[PDB]
């Protein structure tokens, strides 16, 4: 079970053939999983069965629809949410998340004309318009655009490409608000395309006022965290700052790095930040697609390192757009961004328009199992530790002397009762094999606590009702009942508990090994 | 260069943290390419550019085709690899690969057409028959199977999948020659079509009559290696051997793992193959998708140990068959496949029948190259010489010597003189950063060579002078100057040169440091 | 306490960091144990041997009576007892009887016992049993204990005297005596011991003397016992019996002085509480160039199963005689630690020698400095992966406090702790912090010196009947010592062991707290 025959070996090479196909991974899946949602996954009939099949994150797409629409959208995710919390032990807290718009140029519209999609073939002429008479219009022969100074950052023999760096086009002729390009290689274009331009200074800033109203909006609606698009800096972290303010503050921000820039300055960022996404559907375009896997894994190691929360984003399962089973390429893509060591792995197009959401969640979930089953967690927690600067803070040293018993006894949970969440995302960072029951009455942490890989967020909605000795009881003991329902650890089993001497944030210092039950 | 910073970290996650986009590699690109023929490749013209996007293996499928059919494709690889003979410097060998059809289910045809096809809905009802009445009659309704035992080796309840997993069935009611399913999955269906038939005990030979004429005939033609299918286990191995016999003894044989039971049983049929094909698509449906990943890194792992070639096959690039661009699931399988430590790479529809042969195999390279110097070659090397058994062949030792004095003076490059290939494959299984350039006379030998990573075939076509000191001069100094044109090295670089006392295979026993004149 | 050195990569890259000038922490972990005779036997320098660093008084019933025995013990006890006004500054001090075991002994010279004989190289010694000589040796005539002597050894087998600096070669066998040609002389004194190397000698591990002086260990409340020439593990289990029921908790560590004692080391050490690498006979019994092997297999496999190792004989001979040790003598101690014992041990330095005190300080100086240079991450990295998955919580919670000692780098693990097991269960994952070991337990207190790091603190204030200020209670009166001792300060971190409940075996709370 859980490949612990595997974890044993001395060597990696030795841990790798030491993999066993025959043997299944525990009932416990860690990796965060977030879920765009759109046309496919909007209904509350839906949104149900995805929290049942793994959703944890619900993520708002703000580069397409309404305030009105989201609202809506938002509504019924917390509709079908709160349709399990009758029974609050099986209850699976869901966050909401709002990705920005950024800094992105789109296309305008096809003409209509019968088959609303152009074929554009290689070799062919394409001039590009800013003139708002064709943004409706756009064909084979014109095609207009959302970025207003394209002229004046682009050369004579740049690249642009207008879909999914699926279309390539090469400028021949500047104009004042035109270009000429000739089609390099071609397919067929749709409307309201994204663009990319690859080594160009695009002038639009990370936060518009565009990006303002909804990061104002997000407050509003009290989502958890925010996903910013096309962070260059951490001036530009500072931004979304200031604009989520006082009101937003423990709103989450997690910095996207999909550019050039984002990732030559990601320490800066990373810093400013309180987590990352790789978003690889754009820094794919940006940056040479073989150059990807190198930025993703230097990211994800460095964020492991800072204990800060990484999202490996695009692209995971697209296949299951169209199809109910996905590719090798696939099912190897998603087993090693866990590997790699990704808090969450995500679906943007697989749930918000595929044919296939549920099956798209369902295998992420069934592949995540599986990988962190194949996790070398001698040598992974070994190498965390000895990269672990001594420090004199009680809660840092607790999380790591749990973890470590953790192991020793191969503890059923570590259970941690936390009312920001920090106790339980310092017990993450250092990544047991168990899981990580956090117990809180903060349902806003409990919601935020699907960013950190192993944590269960779990909500106590029983008052504060005796003194803090029965209370820290009563609510460790709503775990133990967590556990054993879910599957968790049985009667008789070992459990780590963390607690703390007294109330508030700040005061967890207290590590029991305990038997269940 | 190289990511030279990265490799030399005292962690992994050091190691990973220290990855740089901006750190460009070497010219020279290790992991061996294999391209599957077919429609969108089988031309003379294509083949040539193909060769020099980076092809080093033609595979050609048996499951389809003729013999008269195949033999073209072999002529055509020949004629357009010989077409650069001119110039043996820069003249790169090409292997030929034949693929069994093996112990393959197919349905039949739909309606006397090779492509109409018939739209099956979820809920439907499907009659599966063995009546060869309706082999070329195949609707929504009834549909025929090669298979003949179907019936007794299925129960009610059994799944059947059609077409690469993405058509599934039930079977709902088993008869005597018919079953009758439900639809669980749908799909449009095709004319013959790949069955699978997970955990169920399939009866037919792993070699059949039509497989034994396939092998004779791969005899007849010269091919280098055979892509054996559905290899159970090294009984099957062995059938292998006997057919290609003391006239196809030299031919290696690679053993395809497809399914369960030749996973349970890896080892043994490690032991009879020369090498091992991770041939994904028919394993991951006949095992759980999420468990691929687990086998794939399992058997690299334990093929690394033992020091035989293992290649990684199916869906690495399935995108690219209708774009010209991949996915960032794809971009990720082929450089995790590089660092799992595969020796050869694969695409099969993706250069048989695709729309981007070329994108494909130029997108593979660039993947290869970038992935290769993102190794962490200390702990590798270091992980593989702790394993490597005392032994008092003289050739291993001297292979083991010059890979760690390749390490220690940042060689240009290995050179060996191998006859028969054994004394660079014995280099290679050591993992050296250098380039390993076989020399050789043996124009198998040479073709073969592609199947071990960081193994540059360079064929001497010069006649063998009397004075055995200066024929060895001669062949060095031709590999010396091989290194020099295709950029590994410039003169004043250092060189590690291995060579034998006397003629013959088995005599490798002489490692120097030699400088590049 | 160099911990630039501690922080390498390598082993080799630890050896090149180490520094001379960066000094040690005030807390010296390895105990020591001193062999008390005629020049420490005194209450006046057995109080001052207690301030330079004596943790344990070992017995050696090879020599004396037990009215002689007794009166040490009664000494002892006065001088420890003597501290015991300031409970906060009293070091317990355990009693350890080290039996005579199956020794072989010459007779005496002349009408004068301390007189001595030259015995040259070439000339002829004739050996009996005959009892008339036991008190008449010479140059040419030599009696022995040991009655069948003849029969366990051939003509050309060697007999050495006096720890091994005589040799003499048998060529001639009789029916009760042997003649023997001297190999290598020198001065032959009075009830010599005798050793027989390659002779399977017959004498039993536990003799009837062996007997009534465990008996009376027990009688006197001994703390541990030192088995002599254990040779397998059915040895160990007769010493068991003998101490019984009333003597149970007296720990038994053997002795392994002889070959066969290490070929069966394993069985003995499941046998036994703990082991000591008892060099002198040792380095006698079997070739004197395999010793450091010997000593270093034991060490290692004591600290894998987590039970106390002591290396014993000669570590400071010279002091005997001279105020300051050799090189060679100053390396030995140093890397007996290192090796990882965890206590260290002086004998004739202290139980005759001219220099009891320097001795004692000397041990307890480079004890402290080889400490410091341990490569802390490597070891205990080491322990963890060795450490067998198991379902106990004191276990657990053990690992858990030694990982978060280092993680915060605390000023000590406080444990509380009535048997001894707790603090040895964190003794055995060999923290860097010292381990204040808290008891009312008198002897579990003595007793803990025999575990590396373990600090041992008598509480002798009464039961509160709020286990919950009980254990406030004994855990400031720690803290306290600590401050006292110069282990910590106000405001440093501290890693705290404590139960859910009263008795022994349900330790299973880790604290991490500031110190008041
Ligand atoms: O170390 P031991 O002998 O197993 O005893 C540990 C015991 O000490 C305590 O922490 C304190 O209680 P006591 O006063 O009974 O020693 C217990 O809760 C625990 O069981
Ligand atoms: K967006
Ligand atoms: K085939
Ligand atoms: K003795
Ligand atoms: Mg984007
Ligand atoms: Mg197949
Ligand atoms: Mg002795």
């Amino acid at each position: 079970t859980q490949q612990l025959h595997a974890a044993m070996a001395d060597t990696f090479l030795e841990h790798m053939c030491r993999l066993d196909i025959d043997s299944p991974p525990i009932t416990a899946r860690n990796t965060g999983i977030i879920c765009t949602i759109g046309p496919a996954s909007r209904s509350v009939e839906t949104l149900k069965e995805m929290i049942k099949s793994g959703m944890n994150v619900a993520r708002l797409n703000f580069s397409h629809g309404t305030h009105e629409y989201h609202a809506e959208t938002i509504k019924n995710v917390r509709t079908a949410t709160e349709s399990f919390a009758s029974d609050p032990i099986l209850y699976r807290p869901v966050a909401v998340a709002l990705d920005t718009k950024g800094p992105e140029i789109r296309t305008g519209l096809i003409k209509g004309s019968g088959t609303a999609e152009v074929e554009l073939k290689k070799g062919a002429t394409l001039k590009i318009t800013l003139d708002n008479a064709y943004m409706e219009k756009c064909d084979e022969n014109i095609l207009w655009l959302d970025y207003k100074n394209i002229c004046k950052v682009v050369e004579v023999g740049s690249k642009i490409y207008v879909d999914d760096g699926l279309i390539s086009l090469q400028v021949k002729q500047k104009g004042a608000d035109f270009l000429v390009t000739e089609v390099e290689n071609g397919g067929s274009l749709g409307s309201k395309k994204g663009v990319n331009l690859p080594g160009a200074a695009v002038d639009l800033p990370a936060v518009s006022e565009k990006d303002i109203q909804d990061l104002k909006f997000g407050v509003e609606q009290d989502v958890d965290m925010v996903f910013a698009s096309f962070i260059r800096k951490a001036s530009d972290v500072h931004e979304v700052r200031k604009v989520l303010g006082e009101k937003g503050k423990n709103i989450k921000i997690i910095s996207k790095i999909e550019n050039h820039e984002g990732v030559r300055r990601f320490d800066e960022i990373l810093e400013a930040s309180d987590g990352i996404m790789v978003a690889r559907g754009d820094l794919g375009i940006e940056i040479p697609a073989e150059k990807v896997f190198l930025a993703q894994k230097m990211m994800i190691g460095r964020c492991n390192r800072a204990g800060k929360p990484v999202i490996c984003a695009t692209q995971m399962l697209e296949s299951m757009i169209k199809k109910p089973r996905p590719t090798r390429a696939e099912g190897s893509d998603v087993a090693n961004a866990v590997l790699d060591g990704a808090d969450c792995i995500m679906l943007s197009g697989e749930t918000a328009k595929g044919d296939y959401p549920l099956e798209a969640v369902r295998m992420q979930h069934l592949i995540a199992r599986e990988a962190e089953a194949a996790i070398y967690h001698l040598q992974l927690f070994e190498e965390l530790r000895r990269l672990a600067p001594i420090t004199s803070d009680p809660t840092e040293a607790t999380a790591v002397g749990a973890v470590e018993a953790s192991f020793k006894c191969a503890s059923g949970a570590i259970i941690v009762l936390t009312k920001s969440g920090r106790s339980a995302h310092q017990v993450a960072r250092y990544r047991p094999r168990a899981p990580i029951i956090a117990v809180t009455r903060n349902p806003q942490t409990a919601r935020q606590a699907h960013l950190y890989r192993g944590i269960f967020p779990v909500l106590c909605k029983d008052p504060v009702q005796e003194a803090w000795a029965e209370d820290v009881d009563l609510r460790v003991n709503f775990a133990m009942n967590v556990g054993k329902a879910r599957g968790f650890f049985k009667k008789g089993d070992v459990v780590i508990v963390l607690t703390g001497w007294r109330p508030g944030s700040g005061f967890t210092n207290t590590m029991r090994v305990v038997p269940v039950p």
